[PDB]
């Protein structure tokens, strides 16, 4: 099988260069254009996903650290990332989200609904191996061992796709735009037309482990038994194991801090979100022997008029988790370190952080306003989407053009089609909020749009 | 027959006036609102229409200066038109075209599918010889030489249009105004609407001159030989082949002189266009001995940074196409010299000059952002008309409403329907860019308008 330091293009280095392959790839990943995009591109609407990438990157720093020294964990030192490993692949891991996040996302799902849909993980991959113009055609061109990195869902669009839960009840009235966005959301999954991608991530490894590792689940129970609902994958590798911690820390709690700031959280949310289970701090500040942990002491201190008393409890929550991140082995029949091997929190911890993550989601993500502008860029992209494959010659550079026509060629028909519209897909996606913005309102809005 | 300077309508001067009749429609243009648009009308987005208009109409008095003294031409003086004739035809060629250019006018032929199409230059006709409120119902009421020399295509709309051409693959979830605007342009033509104007310019010469001179042909692969394509005219009068070669002169070498200004066009796209055929400039330059129509020299100087060094070869190549006008014989077998006699380049200029022209598509005409705001002023003037089309009595001013009425006096079913929305389509097309656009935003923009 192959090396986890080897590249899909033949690129090696020179002699002046001792920098590992990994070092190669966190070079890479920042003096790259889809890397500099996250400055234009915001996860909420404040905090851009530039900044959010750098947190995460310093959390999983700080997860790897912590366990490289834990000798209850020394059997699996040899197994953990680099320094250098563990930031790109956290630097890396919010690349393919399109703009406008999920509104734009569902947008262009919904417009790929007979080409392979689209979702911002598997565009990540798309644009790590293939897309980004750092080579010819092979992206970044990164490591076996990155690109696994952030291949969180190992499974395809296809083969975890539910198109019932697509289904609408019919109306005639309503413009192509105008739908639930919850029923059109896709899995979380791989691109069907990137197979290649993935086919080299698994060449180094026996194809058992890869049957096994690639194992889903079929959820119940959303709402209903017999609601349709999308299938999931099961199991990532161990470095993507410690940038979803990492990923998730900082949605719970460094969004949770900006929502503090901002007023979208009360203490009085807090104390009717936590009006039951004060356990979840108290337990905890007990076996820990901790009083800062007490629910009261730390509700005073994240709701406090001094910004050191917020930052510190914030900063002691970021601490808790890192310091309480266990690795285990995953339930997949896996023996390769690397598919077998998962980091997560103690249970306890865990309670606390989806605890506080919840009441991120209720007063944050499903924020009226925070919706009704999510929607906006929903019609944004439609409308934009549906204009650029409408026309796409007239309208696209001419770089593109080429991707597009060199895309259509070797084939007929609806694979012809389907293959030119995933090059607008990439495009559009590929796009700032802003970038998007402007190209609406040059095609578009009345009194707006300059030839330069 | 009837004599060339007599007018549809009766209106004799005065003995204090001894202008001629050409002059006096030369007075009653530049004081006319049709003429006065031109102003906030651009053909490009810079250089507006009102401007070409003058700088046609300046190549235009060249052309027949250099032909009313090149004795190789004398036997043809006495058909050449006098300046004010030929100053009024150049400023009235471009009156009839739409809010925001070709998107305005594919705009207007889309809406008018059903019901005879729209077309720049025949609604210059039509505004010319009834729209314009400088008389009852004969527009600026002009001679009949006049009116010939605007008719750049004598053959009606239906007459020449291919109906297969503006056949779309259907598409349930495009809004009606998302199409390929390529394959709805109009041919270019008169509107079937106004065959009295023509017949009053044709009643002047016999009928099997106008058979002859109304002549068409089918252009054959345009891509492929099957590809649906409009009928063209095949003939113009003598003046008019003067106005369109000013009008081609002025797009090849004024918009051309802008596009160097702008950045448009580089000397390296300059080179490349021209990397072969060097010898459209240089074997010119032997025959007629011009040292500074060598292809390196007349390069460093287009693309120097004195603005007199530009300019001076931008005029060089206006004087070198006056220079090498040549009037000709048309393969029409008319044997009026009005119908028979054409005015163009020789062979090796038209060689040049097309060549130029066509660096101009390419970078200015078919630029991305061009485009992108051509299909906005696309779905501006359709969603205009729509609802203009809806209930134009909610919306139309007074006197609009008026013609509205009158126009469906005498008539019922369809025939009402089509004539009441060609003057919506002529209320429409008359409009400035900027009008256009309040009107656009007084009826669908959030936030703006207001009832004064
Ligand atoms: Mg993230
Ligand atoms: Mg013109």
């Amino acid at each position: 099988m192959g090396s986890l330091e080897q590249r899909r293009l033949e690129q090696d280095k020179r002699p002046d260069d001792v920098r590992d392959e990994y070092d190669r790839d966190e070079a890479r990943l920042i003096h790259s254009a889809a890397f500099r995009r996250l400055q234009s591109k915001t996860q909420v609407l404040y905090r851009t996903r530039l900044t959010h990438s750098m947190e995460v990157a310093q959390i999983g720093r700080g997860i790897v650290q912590y366990l490289s020294k834990n000798k209850k964990f020394a059997e699996y030192h040899e197994h953990l990332p680099n320094t250098s490993l563990i930031t790109a692949i956290c630097l890396a891991h919010d690349i393919g989200h399109p703009p406008f996040g999920h509104g734009g996302e569902v947008a262009l799902n919904y417009c790929m609904r007979e080409h392979g849909g689209f979702e911002g993980n598997g565009q990540t991959l798309r644009i790590l191996g293939k897309l980004d113009k750092y080579t010819g055609e092979h992206g970044l061109n990164p490591t076996r061992r990155m690109l696994l990195g952030i291949l969180k869902y190992p499974v395809a669009y296809s083969e975890l796709v539910n198109e019932k839960a697509y289904e609408q009840v019919p109306d005639k009235n309503a413009p192509y735009w105008l739908f639930e966005a919850r029923m059109q959301k896709p899995p979380k999954c791989y691109h069907d037309c990137d197979q290649e991608i993935v086919d080299f991530i698994f060449d180094g490894f026996a194809r058992e482990e890869l049957a096994k590792f690639t194992q889903t689940e079929q959820p119940i129970d959303k709402d209903e038994p017999e609601k349709p609902l999308h299938k999931k994958s099961l199991y990532k590798s161990l470095d993507c194991t410690i940038m979803n911690l990492a990923d998730n820390i900082s949605y719970s709690l460094h969004d949770f801090e900006d929502a503090l700031s901002l007023g979208m959280i009360t203490q009085r949310h807090w104390r009717e979100h936590f009006e039951g289970k004060e356990a979840l701090f108290n337990d905890l500040a007990k076996q820990l022997v901790r009083n800062d942990l007490n629910f009261d002491l730390i509700t005073v201190n994240l709701f406090h008029k001094e910004s050191h008393c917020r930052k510190e409890a914030i900063g002691s929550l970021v601490n808790l988790m890192i310091t309480n991140a266990i690795i285990e082995k995953n339930q997949s029949g896996c023996e390769n370190p690397l598919l077998s091997l998962e980091v997560k929190l103690a249970p306890q911890i865990e309670k606390l952080r989806q605890h506080i993550f919840d009441l991120v989601c209720e007063q944050v993500i499903f924020d009226e306003n925070v919706q009704q502008l999510e929607f906006k860029g929903q019609k944004l992209v439609i409308e934009l989407f549906q204009t650029l494959a409408k026309d796409p010659n007239r309208f696209l550079p001419k770089p593109t053009r080429e991707r597009l026509k060199k895309a259509g060629e070797g084939l007929e028909g609806e694979h012809k089609k389907s293959a030119q519209l995933r090059v607008i897909c990439d495009f559009v996606s590929g796009m700032t909020d802003d970038y998007a913005t402007k190209f609406y309102e040059k095609l578009f809005t009345p009194s707006k749009g300059s030839i330069f």
